[PDB]
């Protein structure tokens, strides 16, 4: 497998036997990429233990892959370990199943269902602003996946469940304490590299119902939501709306169990881990966390509580999240395995090879932005937005396969940074790591977590 | 498990992940231990794998490890792969298992019954003879490992079996076409490297009766074997041995065909090759060739047979042999299991390891020996032989568990090399690798096979 690339006249880094190029990843996803890019150019492969990834950086050949040849070629992402049931996640589903799942799930993400859910969203936020007034009034420094986790886990238990916790304030509630479980993956453990190394393992761990999802907490979720389902039958959250599609090819119940559980792993960390980059950066250019607070102060005097067209009405707002992903794109990568011997813009792909689209790398690309490493809403500005490409900037994918709740998350993040703002001033300590750093594990997460001063306007 | 050399204080080559140092045998097991001799010192530490392996080079520590702690410490090789009922092979038993074969088969080995047994050997020299003279008399370039190869077989199948076949000449025959299979393993071959990086995969392989030694040939000399015992009984070779000793604890007849098997094993390409090597020794040293052929005639004059005594008698084909096997030494390291912690001549040694001991390297070693790269039997002489450590000298290993067929591969290479030397002088060709290269695979042997004119006498 290892003589694939050289095969084809693709540059990258020469594997070694049985590891490939594993051993690259000693500093992280996105340096590999950041090196890989700068090394070999538009181009190149490496081997995941022997499996061979084919990194793409023209965004000709991005839509291509992304969008044009989706349903044809390349319409799954890659197999990661074993996950019993949960195969029936729609982010794990494959081909036609997925196809299916897309279908019935897509309107339940339309920002009709969005603009019903804010209220719901829209009391956390007051919430999170108790909570956080509470640490101002004692001038202690904050944590922010503390209190960002906390706000994400509230509005994931309401919107999802109907379930409404104060989770900062109750961590032992034991809904809590199962979901708050459902954290990211970190490719890079012991655990999944030993996968990588030895993929001919992960059946054995299937048949011995060993899943990378903790069985304790799908087992609690399911008997949980299997309670909810007949006290709500028969006597405005993502249940519910689940729960009429499947009110007729229609969602198993086993089916709708795994996306209720799916939407919180795709939902609670990366809100939380967004919402404290964003905060980091504006607490780090106080003039940007200004002018957003002047923004917000004019579209809704008085501290007016925010409402969905209240949202879609600030410009900055919205440059500044869009900004700070570009940054920070915590998917990191976008992968799609090629189901079928193709040519794609003027390259043939084997059947197999998993298609990578450096996300984090493109983001970064001096020949794409400039001054790359520095926080510039203003690249985002109307004027400036049109020049963006969107295969290049692609932090939450792009074509029928990208993030289904991208709609929800901007609208929760916004929701909550508005609420925090009209409230609060956010300023460094000595405690604040600056400039941050990135941790050199498998997630694009802070190496320390960022820490702030709460101020009370 | 890679932190250990390193917990103790012990140099060597730092390991990767899952390989341990297993790419820097790439140019070979013996390349590999004179750089870490080099490199490193007395001592050093290496990963197989995850399985840690001490090497040692100080003679008494050697003798300790050889002889002294045998029995309590020390008593086992390392486990290789999947076997089947071959663990009852004594090179491959364990503890009181072997014991108990060693005891069972040392009778065996005796000088009382190798001279009972040098009638048969003598037989096939005398057929190598005439198969040489066949290929003298047309001036044709002759491939070693053939021909001697052929000679090891037809010593193996009349004193392991009284199966009297002419093998070069009979290659067909159902019963030298197994027996030929049982070749040394190349353990850097792809098979044996994966099993060293994945050893959990190994109790898979025996569930499922995947055995290294080729089944088909088992089975074929587990069903000749019984057939011949029960010709014998009822109506001089390894066999009736046995077959006596079972004749009582006593052999099983199980046991019986693995020591069969393993004999074959032991001593057919590593016969082949030795000879292969002193061949090429003395083609390319003419004066040591004739030298040699001085004392043969001297000794048996006209031409007069090989007896016991008289190959003994014999100091400077001794002499030849031995510095052949210096440089040569077919076995390249020896290896014993530590079964239990130990202090041994100041060192810890953890249970587990696996204590090597680099006889390819220590008979390099240009401390112990003058220009060691050089073919020298003087340093074997009667005057300098005093001067020699057996636990720096180790050809055949040292102590309980070392090589039980010494006397009778010594006595089975001498009688050849007389028979051979009587009749023709050996000769390079322009075909002939001068100076021998070696192969950088896991076998000590040529890079390409020895080939060399044959001239009568
Ligand atoms: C800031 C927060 C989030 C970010 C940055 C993010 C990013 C992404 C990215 C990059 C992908 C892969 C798209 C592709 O492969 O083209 C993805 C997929 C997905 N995301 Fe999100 N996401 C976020 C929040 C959410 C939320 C709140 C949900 C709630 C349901 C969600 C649900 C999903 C699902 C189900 C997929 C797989 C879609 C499919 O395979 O059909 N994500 N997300
Ligand atoms: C020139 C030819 C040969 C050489 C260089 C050689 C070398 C060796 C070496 C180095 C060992 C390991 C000793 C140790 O670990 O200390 C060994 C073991 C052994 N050899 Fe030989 N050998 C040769 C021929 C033979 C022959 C003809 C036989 C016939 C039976 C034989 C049978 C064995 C057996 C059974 C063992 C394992 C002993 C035990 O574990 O108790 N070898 N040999």
């Amino acid at each position: 497998s290892h003589g694939l690339f050289k095969k084809l006249g693709i540059p990258g880094p020469t594997p070694l036997p049985f590891l490939g190029n594993i051993l690259s990843y000693h500093k992280g996803f996105c340096m590999f990429d950041m090196e890989c890019h700068k090394k070999y150019g538009k181009v190149w492969g490496f081997y995941d233990g022997q499996q061979p990834v084919l990194a793409i950086t023209d965004p000709d050949m991005i839509k291509t892959v992304l969008v044009k040849e989706c349903y044809s070629v390349f319409t799954n992402r890659r197999p990661f370990g074993p996950v019993g049931f949960m195969k029936s996640a729609i982010s794990i589903a494959e081909d036609e199943e997925w196809k299916r799942l897309r279908s019935l799930l897509s309107p339940t993400f339309t920002s009709g269902k969005l603009k019903e859910m804010v209220p719901i969203i829209a009391q956390y936020g007051d919430v999170l602003v108790r909570n956080l007034r509470r640490e101002a009034e004692t001038g202690k420094p904050v944590t922010l996946k503390d209190v960002f986790g906390a706000y994400s886990m509230d509005v994931i238990t309401s919107t999802s469940f109907g379930v409404n916790i104060d989770s900062l304030n109750n961590p032992q509630d034991p809904f809590v304490e199962n979901t708050k479980k459902l954290l990211r993956f970190d490719f890079l453990d012991p655990f999944f590299l030993s996968i990588t190394v030895f993929p001919f393992l992960i059946p054995i761990l299937e048949v011995l119902n060993i899943c990378v999802f903790p069985r304790e907490v799908t087992n609690f979720l399911r008997k949980s939501v299997k309670r909810m389902k007949e006290s709500r039958l028969e006597d405005v959250d993502f249940l519910q709306l689940m729960i009429d599609s499947q009110n007729s090819k229609a969602l198993s119940d086993l089916e709708l169990v795994a996306q209720s559980i799916i939407f919180i792993f795709a939902g609670y960390e990366t809100t939380s881990s967004v919402l404290s980059f964003i905060m980091y950066e504006l607490a780090t250019h106080p003039d940007v966390q200004q002018k957003l607070q002047e923004e917000i102060d004019a579209v809704l005097p008085n501290k007016a509580p925010p409402t969905y067209d209240t949202v879609l009405q600030m410009e900055y707002l919205d440059m500044v999240v869009n900004e700070t992903l570009r940054l920070f794109p915590i998917a990191m990568r976008l992968e799609r395995v090629c189901k079928k011997d193709v040519e794609i813009n003027g390259m043939f792909i084997p059947k197999g090879v998993v298609v990578m689209i450096p996300s984090y790398a493109l983001h970064r690309d001096p020949k794409y932005w400039t001054e790359p490493e520095k926080f510039l809403p203003e690249r985002f500005s109307k004027k400036n937005k049109d020049n963006i490409d969107p295969y290049i900037y692609t932090p939450f994918g792009s074509g029928p396969r990208n993030c289904i709740g991208m709609r929800f998350a901007l609208m929760n993040m916004k929701l909550a940074l508005i609420r925090v703002l009209q409230n609060f001033s956010f300023k460094p300590c000595k405690e604040t790591q600056i400039p941050l750093k990135l941790s050199l594990g498998g997630l694009l997460q802070p190496e320390k977590p960022v820490v702030l001063k709460v101020e009370s306007r």
